[PDB]
Formats: structure tokens, C-alpha cells, sequence
């Protein structure tokens, strides 16, 4: 996860 990832971000 890239950029502005919020919450429950997984992966890339």
C-alpha cells in the first residue's frame, strides 16, 4: 500500500 493508505491496508 502506497500513497496515503489508511484503515487496515495490507499488501503493497
Amino acid at each position: 500500500p502506497r500513497x496515503d493508505p489508511r484503515x487496515d491496508p495490507r499488501x503493497d
